[PDB]
DNA sequence: ATGTC
């Protein structure tokens, strides 16, 4: 029988250790079209212009890099290609937070979401703005340690999760690390904004390759 | 195993 989501449903942001100052600094991240303060790009420029012209067919419209994107799972195929050396990005997997949230405290705090149930550059992704189309999502696919094929569960690992502008810094419940080192910079970090919300930082090696 | 398509 297949998989059903967990509740509350966990949704995981990649970024480098190096743009966790500017996420304290604005308290919140920003969509790519919100030119936030990032210092480390980990992405692929060529997806990323896919990014900039992908219309969000569901209210409030716009386009993907209108919104801030979450995973619902961690240890993700993009964090792969980083891990792998595949980016322009050279410094590999170990400096990758994963900020973790829920669907529904999104949902709660009456913030502008909308999600789709595979790779959102996709021209057939479905995308949907109700928490019960959850069960629309293959969740065998999104927990796949081994994602490179069949092309259907690939597709299907990359539902994405995503929030219009901005996404404040107070709805994240976790920051995971590869490594003690990363984990303690990150509280020096922290440390340096003593009124944002301090969340607790996990070393969890298995959301790693 | 997997170099986001
Ligand atoms: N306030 C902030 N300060 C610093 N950095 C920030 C802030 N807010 C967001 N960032 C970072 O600013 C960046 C916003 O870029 P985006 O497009 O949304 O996400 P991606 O680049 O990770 O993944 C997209 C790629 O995945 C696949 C395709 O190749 C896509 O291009 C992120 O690093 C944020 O963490
Ligand atoms: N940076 C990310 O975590 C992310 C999530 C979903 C899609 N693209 C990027």
């Amino acid at each position: 029988m297949k998989r059903t989501y967990p509740e509350p449903t966990p949704i995981y942001h990649i970024t480098h250790i190096d743009n966790l100052k500017g996420i304290l600094r604005m308290g919140k991240l920003l969509a790519h079209n919100q030119s936030p303060p990032k210092q480390r790009s980990i992405a692929y420029a060529h997806i990323q212009e896919r990014r900039n012209r992908a219309k969000v067919p569901q209210p409030p419209g716009g386009v993907l890099h209108d919104y801030v994107p979450f995973y619902f799972c961690p240890r993700s195929p993009m964090l792969y290609a980083i891990y792998s050396g595949a980016t322009e990005y050279q410094g590999g997997q170990e400096p990758i937070l994963h900020l973790v949230s829920s669907a529904q405290a999104v949902h709660k705090a009456g913030l502008p979401f909308v999600f789709t149930d595979r790779h959102g550059v996709l021209s057939h992704a479905r995308f949907f703005r109700q928490l019960e189309e959850l069960a629309q999502l293959d969740w065998e696919a999104i927990q796949a340690s081994y994602w490179a094929d069949p092309p259907e569960l690939r597709e299907k690992k990359q539902a994405a999760f995503l929030v219009y502008k901005a996404f404040p810094w107070a709805l994240i419940e976790e920051i995971a690390v590869y490594s003690q080192r990363v984990g303690e910079e990150v509280l020096k970090i922290l440390k340096q904004f003593p009124e944002a919300r301090r969340p607790r930082v996990c070393i969890r090696k298995d959301w790693y390759y």
